C-alpha cells in the first residue's frame, strides 16, 4: 500500500544515513517519535518539518556545523526538528565509557516510547535506545530489524 | 506588519544570515529564490526537502564535500523546496570569464524566469545576484538585504 511504501522508502533512507555516519565516525543521534508526543522537545530544537532523504540526514549531522549538535526528531515521516535538546538519563547501567549523546538517547527513552538511533564519534558503533535499554554495536541487519519491529 | 509580511521579513533574515556567513568562509552556494515564474520542472530535479528555511539549514546543505553542496537549493516562499538541483548554464559573454558553474547556472535560471538568485563565490567569498539574464558582483550585506526587501 502507499502507506507501507513509505514506511519502507524511510527505513531505507535512514539506514543509509546512519551507514555513512558509522563508516567516517560521524557521531549522531535521531529519535523517531512513536505513540508518546514529543512536541516539547520538538520545540527545543531548529524547526524542518522536511521530507526525509539520506542526504538531508547525513548534511545535519556533519561536525562543526550549526545543526549537528543534539537530537534530529521524526515525527509522521518527516524531520520534524533538528538539534534539539533530549533529557540525559542517570541510569547507572549505560556503558561507562559512553557520553552524552547515548545518555540523551537512553534518557529520552526512559520517559516516552520512541526508538533513539545513535552513532558513537568514538567508534562509528550504532546503538540503539528504547525502554530505558541501549542496544549496542548493531550490525545493519539488525538495525534495519528494530525499525522493521518498531 | 501582516502576518505574510512578517514572515517575509524572518525568511530575508534567515537568507542573508547564511550568505553572510558562506561568504566570511568561502562556501560555495547558489540559491535561487522563486517569484511568479515557476520552477517546478527546476525543484523536481533536486533532493526533495520542502523544509521551513532556517540559517542554519541553508548553511548546512552548502558545506563542501556533503551530498547537498552541488547543485542549487530551490525556495519558494517561506520554504526551501528541493537542494542539489539543476539549472541550465547561461552562454552569456557578460558573465566574468573567471567564473565558474554556479555563476553561470544562476544566470542561466535568470534568463527563463523572474527568480532572484544568489551566489558565493569559494574562490573569493564574493556575493552575487542573477536576475533577468544579468549578474551583479561584489555585494556588500546592506545591498543584497535591500534587493531582497525590494524582491
Ligand atoms: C542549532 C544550534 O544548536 C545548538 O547549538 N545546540 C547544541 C546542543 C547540545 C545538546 N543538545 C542540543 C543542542 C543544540
Ligand atoms: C544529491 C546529489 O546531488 C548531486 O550529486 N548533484 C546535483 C547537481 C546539480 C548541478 N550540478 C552538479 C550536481 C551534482
Ligand atoms: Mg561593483
Amino acid at each position: 500500500t502507499p502507506v507501507e511504501e513509505a514506511q519502507q522508502k524511510t527505513i531505507e533512507a535512514i539506514t543509509k544515513a546512519i551507514n555513512y555516519m558509522a563508516k567516517r565516525r560521524i557521531g549522531a543521534l535521531l529519535t523517531i517519535e512513536r505513540d508518546t508526543g514529543m512536541g516539547d522537545y520538538i520545540e527545543t530544537g531548529i524547526p524542518l518539518n522536511a521530507k526525509v532523504s539520506s542526504e538531508l540526514l547525513i548534511n545535519i549531522f556533519i561536525p562543526n556545523t550549526p545543526l549537528h549538535d543534539g537530537a534530529v526528531i521524526m515525527k509522521n515521516n518527516e524531520i520534524a526538528a533538528a538539534a534539539c535538546y533530549l533529557p540525559l538519563s542517570e541510569s547507572p547501567f549505560i556503558s561507562k565509557e559512553l557520553g552524552t549523546r547515548h545518555r540523551a538517547a537512553v534518557g529520552i527513552s526512559e520517559v516516552t516510547d520512541s526508538l533513539t538511533i545513535i552513532v558513537s564519534e568514538e567508534t562509528g558503533g550504532v546503538s540503539v535506545a528504547k525502554n530505558g535499554d541501549l542496544h549496542r554495536e548493531l550490525t545493519e541487519e539488525a538495525l534495519k530489524e528494530m525499525l522493521e519491529a518498531e
